[PDB]
């Protein structure tokens, strides 16, 4: 048989495997392989041209609906991106992870295995010059254009992954298609982008299986919100999407379909959901168990969805697949649509409960009425929403590659202004460094501030970072954890230095505040390393610009607000998970390994950049002196730890003999002396001959983070 | 709140996580770090001195029994190495994985956490000069020595790991201290080195908690047997070991012992089994539940154990912990032992069912009585057994470091003779290759033999390999998988070449057959790459020697016989687990990553090197031509797969269109097209631009395997 993981014996075991994924890069791709350069060689048109032909080139193992694969492809692209949550920036189409488990075997993704397979020849024909990730999205764009609708634009740059993202928590559900995340529609558990396990957003039949339109709209609203989309956008996407294709439910899924890809027989070769009677189906295709098309020309762009929905009355019912769907009360629409694979046959259009919801909900109804009224208005709303949906997790404008990239930059891209001046030289740097070090700013003020600036970055959707100095703008400048008043004192001193330096210059040379913040932090760290007798030259990359409120959709940054900050030992008093889990989860967003996280926090405590300047976890007598004191003192058996009475996050380190309190700390600090893998790393650094190693590891990690968002020069 | 791994949703999903461990090296240690080197700097004498000192430096947080930690440390090293199994070479102490879960939290390791803790100060003092793995075994040694007994020797070199070995399969059970592996004592499930999940070998209370000295001996023998130990060794170890220390269990641990390390509070800093009524008590100490010493002088080496067990008779009785144990029927030995912690108290000796199993079982008594007669024979066997027990998973002599390594090289180290001649230069290396390609031996044959010669290497215990050429000796020359008669022929031709080469040498240069075997493969791989238009030169390391049958424990090599071999597509028709699972398991013994495996096999099928020259998986038109034809043809949807009629491992690839039989394959071939992650790699290599990459990735993987045992170069 198979082994048994440690998570099985102890459920609460810290999941450090998410950090290990950051150590190596599974897959056969070279380390020095620059995907950007490869795509830069791709001939996008030839690919789009080939996809054009595929659109109507039906293979027998999965005959095209209406002799056109367009609709199916669209559903595939939309699902590839639709798993995206704003809370952590994970999911999405950035890695093309729909291809790996568990996503590839999600109920909602039924038969998308066949759609991906169809792209296999083209994918092999261009090879590394196009990722599955970029390809699935482009397959949607081409599909949409081929059926008569122009797209706002397209961009390449999405690098394929070679495994699932272990960091993503898809929910508490223990079974697919079931939910334990909401008691009332619109009341889903924090951080989740769906209302049901295995589904992209909501249950197509209605909440909890009930054909309640009004209720459906509440979950549609919340789920989409948690995906960075409003009413206009949601309505446009749902309506523009269902303008094409159909839903397949010839018969009940729970009896006619085989195991999902992951549970399928090896001779299936990655496919799954094999239909008992056959998979080369047409008039018997089953996907979700719901049957029928939405419009009269499922392969053409038009006002078919909106007109069918708004101009006719619909009644709930049980379809041939035994699932909820709606039909018209009139005989006008009956048999007005040709059968997906048959000539001598017509089909009556249908409507999902989630569709009736755009009509029953009063706000979705205004928006929909507007659209029906102005096709041009609905067209662009859909064009722009589609473009945002499929590029939302790619990062700033610098990352979007190719000839079809819109000259216009959207706000959600968190655009950065150009630096219209000359970059400071090696001489100005040392100059400004001393200037800063001469101010009344402590090493802890400079470190804390630079940490607040760069720590907002998250590798999941390439958002945040220290470039742009958004830390001084809303909402970051007012986040509790950034100690607003404290931050203001520091930012003032730096802005003055920026002004003074900018004025005295007589050659167009200027220095951005965003740049000074980080530099002032490298200086503080160097100084802390100097107070311990270590000469270190921290690499500084000048070039960061200062973004303005006009380049910041303030409300969207609230998503990057940390609930826990290891480095500053901050724990919001309401988190559900234990501090350490969030610690690890946040660490993963900064691409840290268990070791890098360990060196960071450890080195930090010796310095003392704590929130509200506490001493929690500061196991040293010489603060602002970079040493391995944290590990040495933490591991001292002479000291014993116990929870602090009437405390929720505080712990006391007592002398096992005298009983006297020696230190105070949190789970963030203690986790490195309890978890077996981490304690093992704390022993290396806590050894008598490793201080220099720690100093250097801490610096490396500190430098890595400061530059995380420096995409332009990667 | 934690990501529900793909493991739960699909309990049968291939576990590629073990191959992922080979892609990266978790832990804060530099790539260019040579432990064996940092070790050479270590003043071993200083370490031993501090170790003997620590032996009588009791810590208030865990008082030293009898005022000496020696016995406890002996157990620590005992359990540290006693988890080794010859079947896969896993377990052991060569990595010191006792520190990591699940091992560190196994019921049989209760309180061993305090034992490893007592060694923290020392480990810290010496840092990278001594690994935890080497320190634990060195502590057991030093523990015995200070108790009047010299050790046969000691060798450092065990590299510290920073995580468990996810590749180890400890058993099918779903709970600790319960077994579902054996009905009758001695009918244990093959592949397992213990009779009960969570134990090192067996249950100290006898099979299923039943004090049946006879049945206990039946398992005591199969366990030690599966751990490379015979009767004499089994008796000496157990007896010599129990000549020290006692068994603790003042009360029932089932109700007086806190959570095990992994499930203990964070304040307990990695420690576990917190005594409910005072952990610093000492007098009140609970570990396994059984209470009492074996000898009247627990801190003195002598015949106390064998004397008490043989000179008197014992009877069953539930001890002060609810566990089965024995005591003297006669009241002569009553209070013959001083109390471990109470200066004003005495205590009566006790024996475990495992200690009575040695008296009852025939072949055991014979040994025990021979020992009692000759105290020296007991010594020579125990000393040598203790040395074999703590070093058998470290590899050949090449890997034994330090100033205390015995000069006499043991048989279990699988010694290799010294080349008594001059190596061959690039000049001769070139000739030899051109000469092997002039023979009538085909690429297939050459490639196949080289693989048979090296594939036996396993990273777990560093055994097997192409150096020594055991392939031509017993038992390997007669392994079904090697095709004896075929192997016979190939070697003959190679030997004739070795001959004609050595005889023509006007100097002292001579070529081993071992080198020639590997030099044949390399040249054959280059030829195959040449027929594909790629000119490649594989790096070759001359210097291997030919081992003789004299210094070869033929029987102990059966554990290296594989039941599956993807390169040659060999599948034993008795393997319980699915072929692909074994394929992965073995690939881990070779330290290959998902990618490497994939390239290896895919490239190999284009060459055609199957067991019995079958056309299984050979999806190519031009064999012995290294290309990416395997991936191109495995991925072609124009082909459909299905299980073969009346065949266990066979699958046929028909033409979706015609229905004509296109290819034939086995799960080993088809897995690369079914598993999500593996398929991701196959698509890379099967692209219209991957061939050259595959050829190079193939050579590098092949070149790697050929050198797995070349420690001498490391
Ligand atoms: C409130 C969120 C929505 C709900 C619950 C939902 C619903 C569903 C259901 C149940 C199906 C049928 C699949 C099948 O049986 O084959 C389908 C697909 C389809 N979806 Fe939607 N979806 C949502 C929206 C979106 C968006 C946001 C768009 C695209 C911008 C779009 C896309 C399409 C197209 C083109 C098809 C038909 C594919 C074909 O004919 O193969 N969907 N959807
Ligand atoms: C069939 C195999 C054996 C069984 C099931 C077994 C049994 C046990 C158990 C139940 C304990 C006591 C744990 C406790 O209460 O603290 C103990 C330990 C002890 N064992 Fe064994 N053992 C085997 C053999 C061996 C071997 C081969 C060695 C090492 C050469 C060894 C040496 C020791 C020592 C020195 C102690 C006492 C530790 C102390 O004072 O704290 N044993 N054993």
């Amino acid at each position: 048989k198979r082994p048994k993981s440690n998570q099985d014996w102890w459920p609460s075991k810290l999941n450090l495997e998410i950090l290990d994924q950051n150590a190596r890069d599974v897959g056969p791709v070279e380390d020095d392989f620059d995907y950007a350069e490869e795509f830069q060689k791709l001939d996008l048109e030839a690919v789009k041209s080939d996809l054009e032909e595929l659109m109507t080139s039906s293979q027998d193992w999965w005959p095209a609906d209406y002799g056109h694969y367009g609709p199916l492809f669209i559903r595939m692209a939309w699902h590839s991106a639709g798993t995206y949550r704003t809370a952590d920036g994970r999911g999405g189409a950035a890695g093309g992870r729909q291809r790996f488990a568990p996503i590839n075997s999600w109920p909602d993704n039924a038969n998308l295995d066949k759609a991906r397979r169809l792209l296999l020849p083209i994918k092999q024909k261009y090879g590394q010059k196009i990722s599955w990730a970029d390809l699935m999205i482009l397959a949607g764009n081409v599909a949409i254009e081929s059926m008569g609708f122009k797209t706002f634009g397209y961009a390449g740059g999405r690098e394929d992954a070679f495994e699932e993202d272990k960091a993503v928590n898809w929910g508490p559900e223990d079974e697919f298609e079931t939910q334990e995340r909401f008691d009332e529609p619109g009341e889903i558990q924090e951080g989740l982008g769906a209302s049901v396990m295995g589904l992209i957003y909501v249950n197509p039949e209605g909440p909890d299986g009930n054909p309640d339109p009004e209720a459906s709209a509440k979950n549609i609203r919340q789920t989409f919100d948690r995906m960075a989309m409003n009413d206009k956008e949601t309505a446009a996407l749902i309506a523009g999407g269902h303008t094409f294709g159909k839903v397949h439910g010839a018969d009940d899924p729970e009896e006619n379909l085989g195991p999902e890809p992951e549970a399928a027989p090896i001779e299936q070769q990655g496919l799954g959901w094999q239909n008992k009677n056959g998979n080369s189906k047409g008039g018997e295709m089953i996907t979700t168990g719901i049957e029928g098309p939405w419009t009269q020309s499922p392969t053409e762009w038009d006002m078919g969805y909106i007109n069918n929905l708004l101009d006719y009355e619909w009644e709930p019912e049980k379809g041939p697949g035994g699932a909820w769907q709606w039909a018209p009360k009139s005989e006008e629409l009956k048999n007005s649509v040709p059968d997906a694979h048959d000539p001598d046959e017509k089909q009556t259009p249908m409507m999902l409960t989630t569709d009736i919801a755009l009509k029953r909900d009063p706000d979705y109804r205004e928006v929909m009425e507007t659209f029906q009224e102005n096709p041009m208005e609905f067209g662009m709303n859909f064009a722009k929403a589609w473009y945002k949906l499929t590029h939302r997790d790619m990062g700033p404008p610098e990352r979007f590659l190719g000839p079809e990239v819109p000259d216009e930059e959207m706000i959600w891209q968190d655009p950065l202004p150009d630096a219209d001046y000359d970059l400071i030289g090696d001489e100005e740097i040392a100059e400004l460094k001393e200037e800063i070090l001469d101010s009344d700013l402590s090493v802890s003020q400079l470190v804390k501030t630079a940490w607040a600036s760069a720590s907002t970055y998250r590798d999941s959707d390439k958002r945040g970072g220290a470039n742009g100095a958004r830390l001084r703008l809303e909402p970051q400048k007012n986040w509790e954890v950034n100690e607003p008043e404290q931050l203001e004192t520091v930012l003032g001193t730096l802005e003055n230095i920026q002004t003074e330096f900018n004025d005295s210059r007589s050659d167009g040379t200027q220095v951005s505040l965003a740049d000074l913040i980080v530099l002032g932090g490298n200086a503080a760290v160097e100084q802390a390393a100097a107070n311990a007798g270590y000469d270190v030259e921290i690499p500084f990359e000048p070039g960061r610009v200062d973004a303005g409120p006009e380049h910041t959709d303030a409300p969207s940054f609230d998503a990057l607000k940390p609930k826990v900050d290891g480095v500053r030992n901050y724990i919001q008093d309401d988190i559900t998970r234990p501090a350490e889990e969030v610690l690890v989860d946040n660490a993963d967003l900064l691409n840290l390994t268990a070791s890098e996280l360990t060196a960071l926090i450890g080195g930090m405590r010796s310095i003392g950049a704590n929130y509200q300047d506490t001493d929690l976890g500061v196991f040293t007598d010489e603060p602002e002196t970079l040493t391995n004191d944290f590990f040495v003192n933490l591991l001292d058996m002479g000291t014993e730890w116990e929870p602090a009475a009437d405390s929720e996050h505080r712990y006391k380190g007592l002398d096992r003999d005298t009983g006297e309190v020696k230190w105070e700390a949190t789970r963030i600090d203690l986790i490195f002396g309890s978890n077996d893998r981490l304690r093992a790393i704390s022993e290396v650094y806590g050894s008598a001959d490793a201080e220099k190693k720690l100093v250097h590891d801490f610096v490396d990690t500190w430098s890595k983070v400061m530059k995380l968002d420096r995409f332009d020069l990667e």
